[PDB]
């Protein structure tokens, strides 16, 4: 599907890898990570990151960008609906 980009926020990364994985319905942390550090390689070669990664989420949820109805782990939905122009 749609390629991912490089030098984006933790959060930006996932929220263009999400609508990418099942269409941004939602995958589990494994499915988002392998996917971020594959098509991301700087998170790719990155240890640190995984754990930043699941901070940006945490960010995320609070945000409203991503939604994590299980919690820690579970599946990362891309919610992204408290955006959308509404105007």
């Amino acid at each position: 599907k749609a390629s991912s980009p490089s030098s984006l926020t933790y959060k930006e990364m996932i929220l263009k890898s999400m609508p990418q994985l099942n269409d941004g319905k939602g995958s589990s942390r494994i499915v988002l990570k392998k996917y971020v550090k594959d098509t991301y390689p700087i998170v790719g070669s990155a240890s640190n990151f995984d754990y930043l990664f699941n901070s940006a989420i945490k960010k995320c949820v609070e945000n409203g960008e991503l939604v994590q109805p299980k919690g820690p782990s579970g599946i990362i939905k891309l919610n992204k609906k408290k955006v959308k122009l509404s105007t």
